[PDB]
């Protein structure tokens, strides 16, 4: 037969009769001719009959095909369509042409097997459909043993070919539709080799999200897409995926497995090298496991079936929990996060490429510092984003501050309402040539000019904004000269390697020069940029960071080292007490900023002695130097230190016991409390095993939770005192 | 006095019948039988109101539409006017003449297809058979109350679904409706960024209810409709609906989805830039958690053209706990509630209006 | 990839003793990967010489055509393009043997692997029934098939075409030192 899904392309028969109905129409026509496409029909546009399908290239058969079934006899809504003589037309011809494809039921492209003697509008080779070679032959030529679960594309073999929702690689940034990147390239490449590395080849390690590890895969794909590849790796494709029409199936199972298992089969067949990394099921499965592949691919790894993993380590270890063949098939790649130092060039590179988002210009550097300075201040975040985060945020606040150009606007909010008000009241008053107030009518001189000379400011603040528009907006185009070219070299093009490099190089630098050179100067503010139409981080961050955090204003600056000196030398001024402590303390800060100090671990320091006293300001006043929320510090009681561990600070329940809020206490705090000190009862009385445990963790300024999550920001101090 | 859109795409096809030629002639009806497509609705397409004769959603066999172009005149464009001999303007009275249905007058199928057996001159052919049907394309054209008094393309000119089952969003302001309640502008004025920002632009402010859940967007829309954006709102507009298009209904299943097919393309029709939330969390969330606008939302993150605002908080965290699954790639927060006097002031401002309502 | 492999072997025990928690031989097997990993490392596209030297020769072939058109390039101007074409030719020529050196060796080495592999087919196809006390059905095709393939082997195995570049070959160890892997 044809299929269960035959509705669509099969629906157009009564649609062909749709002029008026029909006592029946005929298998000379149907919307399956057009199928879902308005030219040649899926198959005889592309799918089956595109190249080889004989007649009806685009409008060939379908253009005039409707002549047969148009209009009824008398049909208000009596009837629609029916094959009649065509009823048995494909009946055996639907199930005959299948042979053994590794398939299930009757085929519409199987019904496309033998076509028909004459049912159609066309002359090609016969009275049958299209011309020749299509359907069962074309499909068999063009494919095999694959249609759809119980059904498929309506009338016609089926336009459906690849796995429904794909997320491109090859052609993805083939257009540069994604970005250049730097990152872990070899570090990556290392993997990427090993992505081949045979027998067990995929990475099946990775640390933790957020940073472009995705974006890696692409930069991965890059040299891959650069198609300079290990031949064994040479070809490939992925779409590293999630989800589907999946919830689509109501209450059914593996709606994935539905497309998915066929997707396997999609991928199963040959298609040369095509890489099947999906993404997250690692995170998935678990409980309420869906076994997308998780049972099957492990076997269905089968012949050369290639999927290359991405995830969080503890999340990963969260399957070290599940374990199993999660051992096998599974391999080892870390991740990292770099130094801002490392980071900037990235930060550098495409921020302009980004910038165009805001169509502004960028400042240079301290940004990044200030960003890293910032990075210190919202550190839960990934490194790179942070920029991006601030960046656009900056750019935003900028764009707010700037792109919204709300300088004149607030003026022109007030000053267009300050233009015509005071006008009519300044002309008259009782004392004219007498002296009581002799400035009386001076108040109209620049008043008439208030919004009036804001028109020059409308001019200016647009003028050199178009002096800034010329600056940025010309580039963004002129950007795409060298931009597209680098992607336009795509064939090893000397048409690209000369022409648009010419069209670049003569044009670019000149027009590059022009724009800042078309920024002359300004007397009110710096240079012809009126809004200044650029970005000063410090500024840009200040509020930002504020509107991130809190009153910087000291943090309107960094010296801190002198502050080290002075706040210290002044800790008196805020303490007046045991001074030498301050030193060692501050020395520890010097240490804290030594870093020539052993990187390991924040300072130890004293037990002080007694309580309820400067100890407490002592206890407090610390970040009063530093981070100046001494709200901060965490606490413990030696009392709380039992003779077994529950202790919910850290650890607590980790494996299989009751609750995972257990032990997060500090962590999640520490997580979002990357800087503090702790408290314990004098730290003194603490339970001995704890004392180990505490010092156990207290020692080693690099650790990870008893729940298995990184400990020791180690920058952050504790010193507890007894 | 009305239409010139539905009619403009129905009886106004005389202007499309000749660029300059045949002031009164019907060599070209239905935009002169060259226009648009059979896509959403407009232009030469499958049919005018309802046409079952030829392939649906398609203008002309071989080339799409473009039929009877360049009639037998030179440039007699504004002689006076008339299609179909002298009945062209009267062709705007035939939408109810055969009247399978579209509406009384001013319809694409109304004006042009108003001729039963007549369009301009072929016999009468765009998409149709005889008359009294108004069904084949008509229903498929979302006609049958597809007519409305707001400027639009009736039965041909527009195609509106998500657009039809829908809420104003955008215009709710330019047509005055509610006023400003001043307030958290600066917040929105902050959040104003959150709109234009590259990623995570999705702005849920999960603070106060009522006015204060409401009044925000509103003023936003105000501070939108003022149209002072550097960029986007110029080319951007907005959407919020909860069971607010077609059916909250229980008919069978997938009502959400059912509503979503609009939601699906909903922006991709790419009119302006349409980005906005309808409010609610669980609605944001879905049935328990379900995909409704939800698990599919990433595609819409992939579709961009986002949504915005939230609720009162906690269930934020709740889902944010339940998952930030996108919300991790969401970005926003809010503040909660201001104080007395400045409020009293805005109330001092808000004073007259509903008082004035009472006067 | 051939390697002398001896020390490489001995690397195991070490490498073994280095992360031996993993299953010693098959972990040692892991090395065998890691080896070819380290080789595939060396490999990438190509083995490792030009894909490295792609840093120069090809980026000097970028010098060959990168600057091909800027404002003006004729005789005396700021445009430095052409001069790379004079030199890299001979260099980029050697790529071709260098290319071959693994490739044409791989070409040969293709069969090499294939050779007894297919014997391990064919002599299994000999062994097809040899274990039933079946004999000649095998020997039938197996006649000369041993002393032809193996002869080709014998022929081709002997084939070096090095200057004498490294050993008896062209690029097989590709230049790959175990120790360094
Ligand atoms: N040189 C670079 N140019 C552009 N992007 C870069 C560069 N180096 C790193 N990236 C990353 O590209 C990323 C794009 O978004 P990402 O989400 O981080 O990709 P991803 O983070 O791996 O996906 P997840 O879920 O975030 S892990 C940014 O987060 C950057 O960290």
């Amino acid at each position: 037969q044809f299929t269960e899904r035959a509705l669509t392309i099969l629906t157009l028969a009564q649609k062909l009769a749709s002029d008026h109905q029909h006592p029946q129409l005929q298998p000379i026509h149907i919307l399956a001719a057009f199928i879902e496409t308005p030219e040649d029909g899926s198959v005889p546009y592309l799918q089956n009959l595109i190249e080889k399908g004989r007649y009806d290239y685009d409008l060939f058969k379908k253009v005039v095909n409707r002549n047969l079934v148009r209009i009824p006899q008398q049909q208000p809504a009596p009837a629609e369509i029916t094959p009649s003589y065509a009823l048995g037309k494909v009946l055996q011809d639907a199930a005959k042409i299948q042979k053994q494809q590794k398939d299930s039921f009757i085929a519409q492209d199987h019904i496309l097997f033998a076509l028909f003697n004459d049912s159609s509008i066309q002359q090609i080779f016969k009275e049958a459909q299209v011309d020749i070679e299509a359907i069962k032959q074309q499909a068999l030529e063009l494919r095999g043993n694959t249609r759809i679960d119980s059904r498929g594309a309506d009338t016609n073999t089926p336009l459906e070919y690849l796995s429904k929702y794909a997320i491109d690689m090859t052609e993805q940034a083939r257009q540069g539709k994604l970005d250049p990147v730097i990152g872990r390239e070899e570090e990556i490449r290392s993997t990427i080799r090993v992505l081949a590395r045979r027998i067990k080849s995929n990475p099946c390690l990775i640390g933790e999200p957020g940073i472009g590890k995705t974006a890696i895969i692409e930069g991965v794909a890059q040299r891959i897409i650069d198609d300079d590849v290990p031949t064994i790796l040479q070809g490939a494709k992925l779409f590293s995926l999630d989800l589907a029409a999946l919830t689509a199936g109501a209450k059914y199972k593996g709606d994935f497995e539905e497309r998915f298992k066929g997707v396997l089969k999609e991928i199963e067949e040959s298609k040369t090298l095509i890489v099947l990394f999906i993404d997250e099921i690692h995170m998935l499965m678990g409980n309420g496991k869906d076994d997308a592949a998780n049972i099957l691919k492990p076997a269905l790894s089968r012949g050369q079936l290639k999927v290359i993993g991405a995830t969080t380590n503890n999340e990963y270890r969260s399957i070290v929990e599940k374990d199993g063949a999660f051992e096998r098939r599974f391999q080892k790649i870390e991740v990292a996060e770099p130094s801002v130092r490392q980071t900037v060039a990235i930060l550098r590179g495409l921020q302009p490429k980004y910038e165009i988002h805001h169509g502004v210009r960028i400042l240079d550097s301290a940004l990044v510092t200030a960003a890293q300075l910032a990075k210190r201040y919202l550190p839960y975040r990934r490194l790179p984003d942070s920029a991006l985060d601030l960046v656009d945020i900056s750019c935003a606040g900028v764009a707010v501050a700037r792109d919204s150009k709300p300088e004149e606007l607030d003026s022109k909010e007030r000053q267009l309402q300050l233009i015509q008000v005071e006008i009519k009241a300044l002309e008259r008053d009782e004392d004219a040539d007498s002296t009581t107030k002799d400035r009386l009518k001076l108040a109209r001189q620049k008043e008439a000019s208030l919004q009036e000379e804001l028109e020059p400011l409308r001019q200016r603040y647009n003028e050199e904004k178009h002096g800034h528009e010329e600056l940025t907006q010309a580039k963004k185009k002129l950007d795409e000269l060298e931009n597209k070219a680098l992607d336009a070299e795509r064939r090893y093009d000397t048409a690209t390697a000369a022409d648009l490099r010419y069209f670049a190089i003569p044009d670019i630098k000149k027009q590059i020069e022009k724009l800042e050179d078309q920024v002359a100067e300004e007397e009110r503010r710096a240079g012809a940029n009126s809004m200044i139409q650029n970005v000063v981080d410090s500024d840009t961050i200040s509020e930002t960071a504020a509107r991130l955090t809190g009153i910087p204003v000291k943090k309107l600056s960094e010296s801190e080292n002198e502050k080290l000196i002075h706040m210290e030398r002044d800790l008196s001024s805020e303490v007046v007490g045991q001074m030498d402590a301050i030193k060692a303390v501050s020395n520890a800060v010097r240490l804290s900023r030594s870093g020539l100090a052993n990187p390991r671990q924040p300072a130890s320091f004293l037990f002080l002695g007694l309580s309820g006293s400067g100890k407490t300001e002592l206890a407090k006043k610390v970040a009063g130097f530093l981070f100046n929320d001494e709200d901060m510090m965490i606490r413990v009681d030696c009392s709380e230190l039992s003779e077994k561990y529950a202790v919910s600070k850290l650890l607590g329940t980790t494996a299989g016991y009751v609750g995972y809020d257990e032990g997060g206490f500090l962590t999640n705090q520490l997580q979002y409390k990357p800087y503090s000190v702790l408290l314990f009862d004098e730290v003194e009385k603490a339970h001995p095993d704890v004392l180990t445990v505490m010092l156990q963790m207290l020692d080693d300024g690099r650790i990870t939770s008893g729940q298995g999550k990184t400990i020791d920001c180690s920058n952050c101090i504790v010193i507890m005192t007894s």
